[PDB]
């Protein structure tokens, strides 16, 4: 009961992880790389041509729960490199070259919260010592500036920082990968939604990265490429002061790690409908979105 133009429940996204990984074997491998706070197992799908010593480009969908775009363009996005690979140039020289880590829900919990029980749930779902309040909020999680400007040491609050850093399995778990593929990962691509903006390093202070001018320069291009299909307009630009600080979030973290470009997406819309985007604007939505990636990963390519 899968489809593109749809959004679908976690038990339809985990059959889909199997699925398009048994269709394509030679192009496509698929691991867990670890177990989330109820039990349920994280997938990973490696795309690409398989090589000694490939560098790779690391991206991520479903930090949040409620944003159900994100999860729908990781899906997207592997659909469009398996069917493009070996038929458009481009994207046959990307999977050839390098390999794509897609990791399509990281917060798998709160995604079938948000099918059950609540729609607007944003964070975990782990349980926290001596209140009822539930949840930590994974994008606050990183041990980068952790838990100072813009995070929250109140559980219940929505950008609960949690009770350590990486004390969530679910981002140990995605820290503990990178950090062990460290020497492979030249880009890291975090997908949310929503605010139509590009955002990079830094969010937990004020302070601009030794790149500033070439970031802000391969954003304001991946946006400009983005806008040539249905002239969606994005902003972008530090995440501090281009939307708001928050401290402990994946892609400061990753940056600080040494990966250079780190890049967080924010999806349609611009509020209309906000996290209840509606499914006729999935595909749209899709569509543009692979344009900006495929800008990064070419450029990635010429600047290894
Ligand atoms: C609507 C977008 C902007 C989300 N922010 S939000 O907390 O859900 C939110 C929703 C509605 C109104 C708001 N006012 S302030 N935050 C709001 P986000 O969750 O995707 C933003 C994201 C985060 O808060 O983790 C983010 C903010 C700043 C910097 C970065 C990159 N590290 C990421
Ligand atoms: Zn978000």
């Amino acid at each position: 009961g899968h489809s593109y133009e749809k959004y679908n429940n976690w038990e339809t996204i985990e059959a889909w992880t199997k699925q398009v990984t048994s269709e394509n074997p030679d192009l496509i491998s698929r691991t867990a790389i670890g177990t989330t706070f109820l039990g349920n197992n994280i997938y990973l799908l490696k795309v690409g041509k398989p090589g000694p010593n490939k560098p790779a480009i690391f991206m991520d969908c479903g930090f949040h729960a409620r944003e159900w775009i994100s999860h729908a363009f990781c899906q997207w996005f592997v659909r469009e490199a398996v069917l493009t690979y070996g038929y458009e140039s481009h994207m046959t020289e990307f999977l050839n070259k390098l390999d794509f880590y897609v990791l399509p829900v990281l917060n798998i919990d709160g995604y079938i919260y948000t099918w059950t029980k609540n729609r607007m749930w944003r964070k975990t779902r782990s349980t926290n010592a001596g209140t009822t309040c539930i949840g930590t909020d994974p994008n606050r999680n990183f041990d980068a500036g952790w838990c100072t400007t813009g995070a929250s040491t109140d559980p219940c609050d929505e950008t609960y920082c949690g009770s350590a850093a990486e004390s969530e399995k679910e981002t140990k778990a995605l820290a503990d990968f990178i950090r062990n593929n460290l020497s492979s990962i030249k880009a890291y691509l975090t997908i949310h939604s929503y605010s139509q903006m590009i955002l990079y390093p830094y969010s937990y202070d004020y302070k601009l990265p030794e790149n500033n001018a070439e970031l802000n320069n391969l954003a304001k291009a991946a946006v400009k490429e983005l806008a040539t299909l249905y002239g969606t307009k994005y902003t972008y630009g530090p995440g501090a002061t281009t939307i708001y600080p928050a401290a402990g979030g994946s892609d400061d973290w990753a940056y600080d790690q040494g990966i250079k470009y780190s890049f967080t997406f924010e999806l349609r819309d611009k509020g209309r409908y906000g996290f209840i985007l509606p499914e006729s604007q999935i595909q749209a939505t899709c569509e543009e979105t692979m344009l900006a990636i495929k800008y990064v990963t070419n450029y990635v390519l010429g600047h290894l």
